[PDB]
């Protein structure tokens, strides 16, 4: 079972208990660490996102080496350099993928870059390719990228670089952007972004990552859930061993319009900002645990098999130990390739919740143990 985890190189800048560096990783937590993110130049060459990624005078070894140095104490761990994300937008992807020669510049620059900095593969999180032009250029990029990685491996004798992508879970996005049959043979696996189905961008109070649909939400959304999107990628021609189910350690929240209307499918505006994530409508597991300690009421959605909590006018959809174990039993029963996490930094990665029994990574640990057979230690002696 492939169990990748996203490392974000800006989580080191969060405050106090939220500060996350690679040294907070613990062996066997993941089989793959995706480094979010690598960056691009206007000419589509590759560069570091953060100067602190490279060995420097101020931070020292730098985040690339500090993440890759994790492979000495986790001897089966592989790393990948990810490109894109939502903040990256699409204008630079659209230009880079526009021609054989613009793609090759990125492809050659990227393969060189990852071999220089110790990564075992290249992850494309273009969010999102859209339309016939994009759809064909995206298929050309992944085929040409894999083609170059095979060559480089053939020439060098090294194990071939991995070629993955974080991909959309929404049916309309999936249709407008991805020629799956022409993509599947050139991908090692895809990180299915089976979350952000509902969110503060809209008034519809819903679930970030419902495993199944619920009749509490209007039928028009029956496809916006983990099970439907994974099936959709399988049905369009991605093999299951390549579909890695996405797992959020963050949650999405709302300021209710009516404090006594607390059911899924009510209406609201973005949630109040939380202390450490500092993004309205988003919040981390280590923040939700404190809400539960400070009086929030925990609810379980039986149809969608995920929790929500309510505290005053604050309504939060999130994931916990129960929803994680239910999604992992889901992954095994249905035979998908494994599960990945967005992100390591939103789990209670240091058993720092006031409520914590000491378990490091209470959420991600369930994936190590239920998919990997790995027991993550408790903090302390
Ligand atoms: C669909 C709209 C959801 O809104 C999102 C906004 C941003 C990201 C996230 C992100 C950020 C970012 C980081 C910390 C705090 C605020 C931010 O806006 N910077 N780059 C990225 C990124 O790619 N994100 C999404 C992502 C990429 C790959 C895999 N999983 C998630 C995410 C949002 O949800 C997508």
């Amino acid at each position: 079972y492939i169990r990748p985890c996203y490392f974000t190189n800006w989580a080191q800048y969060r405050q106090g208990r939220a500060k996350f560096v690679p040294e907070d990783y613990t062996p066997g937590l993941c089989t793959h660490i995706l480094f979010a993110f690598g960056w691009m130049n206007a000419d589509y060459t590759v560069r570091a996102y953060d100067p602190a990624d490279l060995p420097n005078d101020w931070a020292g070894e730098g985040m690339y080496r500090r993440v890759n140095k994790l492979k000495v104490t986790d001897t089966q761990l592989k790393t990948l350099l990810s490109f894109g994300g939502w903040s990256f937008g699409t204008a630079l992807f659209q230009g880079m993928a526009a021609s054989s020669a613009s793609r090759k510049v990125f492809i050659d620059s990227a393969i060189t870059f990852v071999r220089t900095w110790g990564f075992d593969g290249i992850d494309i999180d273009w969010e999102y390719p859209s339309g016939a032009t994009d759809m064909a250029n995206y298929v050309a990029l992944v085929k040409e990228l894999k083609a170059a990685c095979e060559s480089e491996a053939g020439s060098t004798g090294k194990d071939r670089l991995l070629v993955t992508a974080a991909v959309a879970a929404g049916p309309a996005t999936i249709d407008a952007g991805y020629d799956i049959p022409n993509l599947a043979p050139n991908f090692d696996f895809i990180l299915l972004m089976s979350y952000d189905f509902f969110g503060a961008w809209a008034s519809l109070v819903g679930f970030n990552s419902p495993l199944y649909a619920t009749t509490e939400l209007p039928a028009e959304w029956n496809g916006w859930n983990v099970d439907s999107s994974a099936r959709y990628w399988n049905q369009k021609g991605m093999p299951k061993e390549k579909i890695i189910v996405g797992m959020p350690t963050y949650g999405r929240g709302w300021t209710l319009n009516n404090a006594s209307a607390i059911n899924p499918g009510t209406s609201g505006s973005p949630a109040k900002i939380t202390q450490y994530v500092q993004e309205a409508g988003v919040g981390a597991y280590f923040e939700f645990c404190e809400m539960l300690a400070n009086g929030a009421t925990r609810y379980w959605d039986s149809q969608s098999q995920v929790p929500y909590l309510v505290q005053g006018n604050q309504w939060w959809s999130y994931d916990d130990e129960e929803s994680f174990a239910n999604k992992m039993a889901y992954v095994k029963r249905e035979g998908y390739g494994g599960a990945f996490v967005w992100t390591l930094d939103f789990d209670d990665f240091n058993a720092g919740c006031s409520n914590s029994n000491g378990q490091l990574y209470p959420l991600i640990s369930v994936i190590a143990k239920e998919l990997g057979g790995v027991i993550i230690p408790k903090k302390g002696g």
